[PDB]
């Protein structure tokens, strides 16, 4: 990041500091739980609302020293009342800004918030797990406050979970206990603990929604697949993900090494000796050098992330991804549960960055060899039917004689979301008892209000809905400001957090009391559809044909003689 975005940052985070302090409240509270009594404080908005606050609550052991990388155990219970008036450290990860490592290998912790702590009435609670390619992201308040969503009547509960290596490391040999997904498997543990501790907030246990944007909706994903979380909560929502993604699972017991070897391991690559070393280094020394773990192949096939959630080796009492997802999905008890997916108008404008640094990039369309899915691919990707595979993409995006910055990124928009999407509906509509999935479309473009992945794409004065965009209308962040109750802004966040507690409360996305929204009939994808309707959400909500959909076809067409794969 540039040192002109550093001392921005650094001026908004000494801000953050000093407005979060005068928007705190003498007004402290204590709620039971099943592990002790919490102390929360109330809070204010800059809408002058106010909510109450409980962080810090843990909902596992602090996963240090010998549960590194382990599956996390369940907390120890305390006496008295536990402090959980401010927030907790996030998992350890680079600072996307700063280029430093922070966080702190205790961070298993879940934030509650909510308006009321005694209603009238038990109230739908959303739990939102954050995105970030399951290596950076945090709960923190600077990032993801609750100040839009507390307007409602919901209980809103922000989790952490452990990121990297730290959170994603797996090794083969049965005797170590290192299956991998111990970051998914802290994701569980969070569930379990919403379960039985929401109604101590005025939550209602038997309406739970869980959602989650990029590698958070591939988790939200994660937890409607797996058996360890059935029937833990009743709606889900993925924004912008699934598990079915080419980013969202990687097969990386091989890697384990190979972090070993950067970190100055001195031995063989057997997985005993390579963890006894990985077990005693300094966390942030594994976390700094994760970026330097893929080879030259792997970037070049696409692999972007050297740990995330992988297929485990061996099945052990926590497994959580004991198949491919996709094999996961055709039991999976999260089919059965009304559904919401989406994304926004432009995606790939988020690899603007990218491209800046890689203008070489823009040349893998000439083929688009490289894009092929991988499955389909060969190794070299040099086979002529690779090539062909390849052609059908390029014909899709590839706008004139030569290839375009633009064309790469919409072909981005559909290569990591639109065709995952595709693939994850089509085939979920033959392993489901018939619950309805609901799409919608944002496109939704500002930048009098915008969030900080903004800086990170380099999407300063960029024009289009990226990934990622979207965040600012439903969480408070510390470069956002009280906007007017007029603005095209303030409308957009009333929608986004009233559709998403709509959705929360019943099963279904549609409301005439939502602005915009009274002539929508937003009805669900069905089988039988040759073409994905959604509600597209701009300064008009207007119900159309997803216009990604021929693109999709196109992509789809890729697997004609490869059926079985699809």
């Amino acid at each position: 990041v540039s040192l002109m975005e550093k001392l921005k940052w650094k001026i908004k985070c000494i801000e953050n500091k000093f407005l979060n302090y005068r928007l705190t409240t003498n007004e402290t509270v204590v709620a039971e739980t099943e592990y002790g009594k919490v102390k929360g404080v109330k809070r204010l908005t800059v809408y002058d609302d106010s909510y109450y606050s409980f962080e810090g609550i843990p909902y596992a052991q602090p996963p240090v020293g010998e549960l590194r990388f382990k599956a996390p155990q369940r907390p120890t219970p305390w006496d008295g009342v536990r402090d959980c008036c401010n927030h907790k450290d996030k998992s350890v990860q680079v600072d996307f800004i700063t280029g430093k490592v922070c966080g702190s290998e205790d961070c298993l912790y879940l934030s509650v918030y909510t308006n009321n702590l005694n209603p009238e009435t038990k109230r739908p609670v959303l739990v939102y797990i954050h995105g970030g390619g399951f290596i950076i992201g945090e709960n923190h308040r600077d990032m993801y406050g609750p100040d839009y969503f507390i307007k409602k009547d919901v209980v809103l509960i922000n989790i952490q979970y452990r990121l990297g290596a730290l959170g994603f490391l797996s090794l083969n040999s049965e005797d170590l206990n290192v299956p991998g997904n111990a970051g998914l498997k802290d994701q569980v543990m969070a569930l379990r603990w919403i379960k039985n501790n929401c109604a101590n907030f005025g939550g209602n246990p038997d309406n739970i929604t869980v959602f989650g944007e990029s590698a958070g909706a591939a988790s939200t994903h994660y937890m409607m697949l797996t058996e360890q979380t059935r029937g833990l909560f009743h709606r889900g929502i993925l924004m912008s993900g699934n598990a079915i993604c080419p980013w969202a699972n990687t097969q990386c017991q091989h890697r384990a090494f190979t972090l070993a070897k950067l970190a100055g391991y001195k031995g063989e690559d057997n997985d005993k000796d390579v963890l006894e070393f990985l077990m005693k280094a300094k966390p942030q020394d594994l976390i700094k050098l994760e970026e330097k773990v893929l080879t030259l192949e792997e970037r070049t096939n696409k692999v972007m992330f050297p740990f995330g959630p992988t297929v485990e080796p061996y099945q052990t009492a926590d497994c959580v991804l004991p198949k491919h997802p996709r094999e996961m999905v055709k039991t999976a008890w999260g089919n059965s549960i009304p559904t919401m997916m989406g994304n926004t108008s432009y995606e790939g404008l988020f690899f603007t960055s990218i491209l800046k640094q890689m203008p070489l990039l823009v040349k893998e369309l000439e083929t688009c060899v490289n894009f092929v899915p991988s499955e389909l691919a060969d190794a070299e990707r040099t086979a002529p039917e690779t090539l062909e595979m390849g052609a059908k993409i390029k014909k899709a995006h590839v706008t004139g004689e030569t290839p375009t910055a633009d064309n790469f990124m919409d072909l981005c928009s559909h290569f990591y979301f639109w065709f995952p999407m595709h693939r994850l509906l089509q085939l979920r509509f033959n392993h489901t008892s018939g619950t309805p999935v609901y799409l919608y479309r944002f496109d939704f473009d500002s930048e009098d209000l915008i969030n900080p992945y903004r800086i990170m794409r380099s999407g300063r004065g960029v024009k289009g809905v990226s990934h990622t965009d979207e965040l600012t209308y439903f969480f408070w962040n510390q470069l956002a400001k009280r906007m007017p109750k007029e603005s095209r802004e303030y409308k957009t966040i009333e929608r986004m957090t009233g559709i998403w507690t709509q959705f929360a409360t019943t099963g279904n996305p549609y409301s005439n009391e939502i602005e915009g929204m009274e002539n929508v009939s937003w009805d669900p994808i069905e089988k039988s559809d040759e073409v994905y309707k959604c509600l597209n959400i701009s300064d008009e909500l207007k119900m159309i044909d997803v216009p990604e959909m021929g693109k999709i076809k196109q992509w789809e067409s890729m697997f004609e003689k490869h059926r079985d794969l699809f």
